[PDB]
């Protein structure tokens, strides 16, 4: 049913899920942006350190190329 | 706005423990654990409209029926 269950903060699914509940208890036309922002972020931030800054090793561990990291750091004014 | 206190600090503390734990896939792994559930509380809200579903995400409803079909949730 579920891609994998390594994320846990308890997996992280149902965080995303009670954040979108508490979300909509509270229109929308960007729901998908918000929600990608929130956890790229956070991702990246996290990528960068385990590998200690090294650009080339943290886009390897994603599956992306250097060019499309640099790209998405860059988004979050984190370059 | 989307907060549990924000959404991307349960996002960092998963990754911390995910990480203690240990790659070449961290982000479609990642992009998997959150997409489905908003595809799912999206689809919820909507009653399963995807037409409704895909213009409060923001994306065309082929985008939407992709991605709904990627995760088998069709």
């Amino acid at each position: 049913r579920v891609n994998s269950d390594v994320l846990t903060v308890k997996p992280l699914r149902d965080s995303v899920k009670q954040a979108l509940k508490n979300y909509f208890a509270q229109d929308v036309n960007d729901l998908y942006e918000l929600v990608l922002a929130e956890v790229e972020q956070p991702l990246l931030d996290m990528v960068m350190q385990y590998t200690r800054g090294n650009a080339t090793r943290a886009a390897l561990m994603m599956g992306i190329n250097r060019g499309t990291l640099r790209k998405k750091l860059k988004k979050y004014g984190m370059n």
